[PDB]
């Protein structure tokens, strides 16, 4: 005796593609590998209550291969499995409301991801890809395991591994629409003479090297070919925020002079994150806690500060 | 009795910093991960024969973040063991000359690698981060086991894994100066008008829906938000080559129509990619391999085009 039921498969959880599968073989036997809701049912034969249901499955035919990169804007073989493995893990997290920010209790290593999402909701910035448009406004919403799973996807990272803020800001940023933001830098050797450079997209807006806006302004001293100290200054910023980023020491945060910035305690092997956002004060959100102080002192890692045009009087 | 040798270590292999190590003692437990040409000396205690060496350890202080963030344009903490890793692998892999490029005998399912690389050699593109240029350059004159193992971790795979080419060469050309490149694009919709679009930088020279470099200029058929079926087509481009991709379709490659393309062979779980080359006649690349034929017919993913500047007589 042959028994079916009607199910539906999607790569994207929008277009939806009708199934009769045999309750007698494996989702894995009939579909390849298939997940409902996150959890990996392919070596799992259909139940009853699945009647009905939408299961995503891999990219196996071109009209999910065009469904599937059309909404994530990838044609990484492995990114759905991935995808879906971090999301059986983010939907059983907490995204309290903190400040008025959705944020992260903590859980799996996830401090990083905490305060990489604080720092969106607080900077001007639209992804491209759609699968990243619809979590993110879900995130804001208070939902957000979505978009928390589609960062670990697209930054290559298992739920429990080890994050950095700047790598990860770096691949949600190479997703977002950058393109109007333009920087002019200027090098000056006192050997070599003096050489401009203009960035485009992501890196005009990012910076490795100091955590003051201010001071990449003034100038900063970095190597030349020569073996001297050169001095690199910001000619020209064209874009709606900066993120300036260094390696974690100890910096001061004055309200009302930075938007947010992230804190780093710990070593290469293992660490924490937490995130301070400048508002009527100071407040210091650390996954699902809250405190306040007039001034601030830590291991900063990544400052991000509100932009719209500057131009150097440094002639 | 206490016997120490010297040894360097290094992130980036250029800067060296003098350590004296204590032979009783693990690598470990003196500087972390610890590497030697690839291989994980982690839990081995020095040998006399290291004296003078080079090791490869994880970014520890300021000096080698900066070191580090420099030399690879990352701060993924696990991007150096992942290249380390896959080192002790490519080292040991063949890089044969095939008309006149360097590619790659097959071996750990690299067949998305040596396509990758013989296409690198057949267009105009030049690195950004140091790391990427010095081992491209080693590359070209077939020493290809740093580069190969540097695209092995800038794309987060480890060897063995399955790629896909488009994937690859996209996260390669997130690494390359493309900021001249611009393409105007133009989707007509019969009932919502017309929408003109600019493209920067990779997104100006990767298409993913069509093979043709000229149906794409003609116009190629999209969904409307309406429901109806629009027309894309290219208005201008600027760069020195475009790429164009599709879901594997059996596709007629004629000689003198393109540069260099991409085939694959199998399905979504495992499969086999082969280059051909536009040459005097249509050479077929497979690893070590070389075929040729004046005509070809094959499943085709990526096809690359030569550039300067395009301007459409569609008004
Ligand atoms: C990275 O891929 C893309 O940028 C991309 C792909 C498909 C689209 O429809 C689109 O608007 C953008
Ligand atoms: C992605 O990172 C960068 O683009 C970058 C980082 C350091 C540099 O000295 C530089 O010229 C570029
Ligand atoms: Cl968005
Ligand atoms: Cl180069
Ligand atoms: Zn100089
Ligand atoms: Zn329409």
């Amino acid at each position: 005796e042959v028994r079916t039921i009607k199910v539906f498969t999607t790569v994207d959880n929008i277009n939806l593609h009708t199934q009769v599968v045999d309750m007698s073989m494996t989702y894995g036997q009939q579909f390849g590998p298939t997940y409902l809701d996150g959890a990996d049912v392919t070596k799992i034969k259909p139940h009853n209550s699945h009647e009905g249901k939408t299961f995503y499955v891999l990219p196996n035919d071109d009209t999910l291969r065009v469904e599937a990169f059309e909404y994530y804007h990838t044609t990484d073989p492995s990114f759905l499995g991935r995808y879906m493995s971090a999301l059986n893990h983010t939907k059983k997290w907490k995204y309290p409301q903190v400040n008025g920010l959705t944020s992260i209790k903590w859980a799996d290593n996830n401090c990083y991801l905490a305060t990489a999402l604080l720092t969106l909701q607080q900077i001007e910035l639209k992804f491209n890809p759609p699968a990243l448009q619809d979590a993110y406004y879900r995130a804001r919403a208070g939902e957000a395991a979505n978009f928390c799973a589609l960062i670990l996807a697209y930054c290559n990272k298992t739920v429990g591994e080890l994050g950095d803020v700047r790598e990860t800001m770096s691949y949600l940023f190479q997703h977002a629409n950058l393109d109007s933001c333009k920087r002019v830098l200027n090098v000056v050797c006192k050997t070599c003479g003096q050489q401009q450079t203009t960035l485009k997209g992501v890196e005009a807006v990012m910076y490795m090297g100091t955590l003051s806006y201010e001071q990449f302004k003034k100038g900063v001293q970095i190597p030349c070919t020569c073996g001297k100290q050169a001095t690199k200054y910001l000619v020209q910023q064209e874009s709606p925020f900066v993120m300036m980023s260094a390696p974690p020491a100890q910096y001061e945060l004055k309200h009302g002079t930075f938007t947010c910035a992230s804190e780093y305690t710990g070593n290469y092997q293992c660490g924490h994150y937490k995130h301070i956002t400048s508002k009527e004060t100071l407040y210091c959100i650390d996954g699902a806690l809250l405190t306040k102080s007039s001034e601030y002192k830590g291991p900063i890692t990544d400052v991000f500060y509100k932009e719209n045009s500057y131009t150097t009087t440094i002639k």
